[PDB]
Formats: C-alpha cells, sequence, structure tokens
DNA sequence: TCGACGGATCC
DNA sequence: GCTGATGCG
DNA sequence: GGATCCGTCGATCGCATCAGC
C-alpha cells in the first residue's frame, strides 16, 4: 500500500535531545532537481549537513543557486575523471568539517565520483552513491570488487572514529525494501549478490541500518520508484538510500526518517537525527 | 514495472 | 542555440 | 482443445551527453 512516515522523535534513547540533523538525497540531476524546486524543500528542513548524490554535474556548471544558500556553507563536490554527466555527490555542511577526503583509496573505485569523506569532531561522515550492478546485470562482476574495497575501507575508517555512511546504495537489503522482490531477484539492486554484500557490511565494520533499527517490520517504507510505468503513484518502490550508523551510535540515534512527499527525483530525500 | 509473447502443463 | 542521437539508470 | 499456470523480453520516463553546424 502506501507509506506514512511517523514524526520525528527528536530526542535520544537517554533522553538527550538532537543536535545534529544530517539529510542526504539522490538527486539525479542537480541542475533539473534545482529546477524542479528542491532547494526550497531544503531550506524548509534546514538541515545542519545535505548529502547529495548523482548530481550529473561538473564542478563549474555548478548554478548559482546553491552559492547563496545559507546554513550550509561548506560545499565540497566530486565528479567523475574523465566522464561528464555521470555520477557525481556533494556534501554541504553547516559546520566546517576537520577534514575532507575524496574516494575510497583505490585507483580502480574512485574514478567516478562516488565518495566523500568528512570528519567531524566526534564522527565521521561518508556519502556515497554505489555503482548500479547494470541493467541486464552488465557491471554486476565490478559492483562485486567495489563492495569487497568499500567495506575494508569502511571498516579501516570505523576502527578510528565512529562513522555514520550514508547516501544511495543501490542494494535492496531484503524483500521488506522492495515492493516487487520476487519479480527481480536478479534484476540488479535485489541480486542475491548484492544483498549479500549489504550483509557482510554490516557485520563487517560494523553497521546497524538506523530505519530498519527503528521500525524493524515496517513494509512498503521505500526511498525510489522509477519515473515509468506510474512507480510512485502506486509507491512501487525501492529503499535504496540508507543511514548505516556504527554501534557506538546507536544510542545517539533519536530517529531516522524518509521524506516521501518530497518531490524532485526518482528518490525522496532521507532523514537521520542524532544526539552528539 | 508492464504487458506482450512464448512454451509449456493443467482439468 | 538548435536538431538529432546515444548513455545511464 | 481451451483456459491458466510461470519463465522471458520487448518500450515507458526522466536527466544528461555527444556529433555536427
Ligand atoms: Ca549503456
Amino acid at each position: 500500500a502506501l507509506y506514512e512516515d511517523p514524526p520525528d522523535q527528536k530526542t535520544s534513547p537517554s533522553g538527550k535531545p538532537a543536535t545534529l540533523k544530517i539529510c542526504s538525497w539522490n538527486v539525479d540531476g542537480l541542475r533539473a532537481w534545482i529546477k524542479k524546486k528542491g532547494l526550497d524543500w531544503v531550506k524548509e528542513e534546514a538541515p545542519d549537513i545535505l548529502c547529495l548524490q548523482e548530481t550529473k554535474c561538473s564542478e563549474n556548471k555548478l548554478p548559482a543557486e546553491l552559492q547563496e544558500l545559507p546554513g550550509l556553507s561548506h560545499q565540497y563536490w566530486s565528479a567523475p575523471s574523465d566522464k561528464e554527466g555521470y555520477s557525481g555527490v556533494g556534501l554541504l555542511s553547516r559546520q566546517c568539517p576537520l577534514k575532507v577526503s575524496y574516494g575510497i583509496g583505490e585507483e580502480e573505485h574512485d574514478q567516478e565520483g562516488r565518495v566523500i569523506v568528512a570528519e567531524f569532531d566526534s564522527f565521521v561522515l561518508v556519502t556515497a552513491y554505489v555503482p548500479n550492478a547494470g541493467r541486464g546485470l552488465v557491471r554486476l562482476e565490478y559492483r562485486q570488487r567495489w563492495d569487497e574495497a568499500f567495506r575494508k575501507f569502511l571498516k579501516g575508517l570505523a576502527s578510528r572514529k565512529p562513522l555514520v555512511l550514508c547516501g544511495d546504495l543501490n542494494v535492496a537489503h531484503e524483500e521488506i525494501d522492495l515492493r516487487n522482490p520476487k519479480g527481480n531477484k536478479k534484476n540488479a539492486g535485489f541480486t542475491p549478490q548484492e544483498r549479500q554484500g549489504f550483509g557482510e557490511l554490516l557485520q563487517a565494520v560494523p553497521l546497524a541500518d538506523s530505519f530498519r533499527h527503528l521500525y524493524p517490520n515496517t513494509p512498503y517504507a521505500y526511498t525510489f520508484w522509477t519515473y515509468m510505468m506510474n512507480a510512485r503513484s502506486k509507491n512501487v518502490g525501492w529503499r535504496l538510500d540508507y543511514f548505516l550508523l556504527s554501534h557506538s551510535l546507536l544510542p545517539a540515534l533519536c530517529d531516522s526518517k524518509i521524506r516521501s512527499k518530497a518531490l524532485g527525483s526518482d528518490h525522496c530525500p532521507i532523514t537521520l537525527y542524532l544526539a552528539l
């Protein structure tokens, strides 16, 4: 059926109020997103950090609009080495980061403008747009190598600070994260492989799926629908966009939300509340 | 995601 | 700037 | 032999490039 995201639990497990609001969103064309009034929604939601994926836009072609955009003064972008109009991500922050890193530190996996690291005082934040296993699973082979590297770099990372990873992970973890599971079991995004990966990643690093940590059994809660075949109309979507918390931060987690009613892409923005 | 094709297999 | 076509997802 | 089963396998909607002029 349809999903109604619950109201915002702005208090910790321990009564301490939320201090830190990170928002994440696969934009799918940053210029079209802004033309489609997405930045309005950003302004009204007033996050402390905004992460975007699928920006499909190069550094200089970046629009003027997000220059004026206040409260998200520090802005960082990666966009692929040699392929224009493709991929790209960006991280905007109200407060200034301690240190910003691009890519995951392997050549093979750092050429498509997918990953921004940003270390803050008490945590480190990664935003990524995981590569699609490709239609016809033509790039499935690659993405098993991506996953294994993303893992071993995310594990190294968490070893030092506690981390929040957000972004589009291109994996529909379980059959509850998919409107049509059985008609998708070797479509990309729900292969035995990619769900296998997600599982390794949660057990490897380790990381909790914050949405499923608070709503382990809510169905029909989705983050993406194809513009085709009326997919968002019937909410026949997926859950592709996660907030993957280190276990240290589980006592800081106040809520984890999915802002379905927010138009402008084929994805909807998600939103994390922590007490930090 | 959807519907058209298949080629089966069923009462 | 404009038309076509192709890429990606 | 006709009506239902379940595996394929074809155009859709959107964003952005590219070639060419
Ligand atoms: Ca292609």
